């Protein structure tokens, strides 16, 4: 969608009328290129039908804030807020295997596709 | 209040009622450890007046999942969803030199603290 692009990266939703390649980039290897999805997903974003078993590990706004390394760098293609951190899969859930299957589905599938 | 401390860290909001360091832990030098907050975003959260102008660079769920190096990582801890990624400002934005200031006043503000 033409309004969907409008946003700043991070603000963007994908769904099946702007996905994630096209929202996103294509997944790939390359240290700030994005890594997460299978076809399906890639495909239809948060339209994909288990969504939100993986949504649910999103951080809100605060806790992106709060549970991050922030930093921020200067370079010749402008100025890049950096983040890193880790979220904790709640072992004691019933459905954690479930859970870490859904990711794994998801982590690095594109090495398995053109 | 109650309701916040019982949400999934990733999903917690602090507020002037539940804050930071309640919600996030102590802001600190360690990997495990958040960075980013001056005494008065820690001690206000989303009530600090200029929360929006920050909250403007957290992603969106599908932004997390699309634009971050999503990995799973499994150690005597627990198994953790890691994400590493980078969040391009807008150099054209009139706010630019504004938001540099205010995320500059953010990022390691602890080390600073009596």
């Amino acid at each position: 969608a033409a309004e969907a692009s409008k946003k700043p990266r991070q603000k963007r939703t994908a769904t099946k009328a702007y996905n994630v390649t096209q929202a996103f980039g294509r997944r790939g290897p390359e240290q700030t290129q994005g890594n997460f999805g299978d076809q399906e997903l890639i495909r239809q974003g948060t339209d994909y039908k288990h969504w939100p078993q993986i949504a649910q590990f999103a951080p809100s706004a605060s806790a992106f804030f709060g549970m991050s390394r922030i930093g921020m760098e200067v370079t010749p293609s402008g100025t890049w807020l950096t983040y890193t951190g880790a979220i904790k899969l709640d072992d004691k859930d019933p459905n954690f295997k479930d859970q870490v299957i859904l990711l794994n589905k998801h982590i690095d599938a594109y090495k398995t596709f053109p």
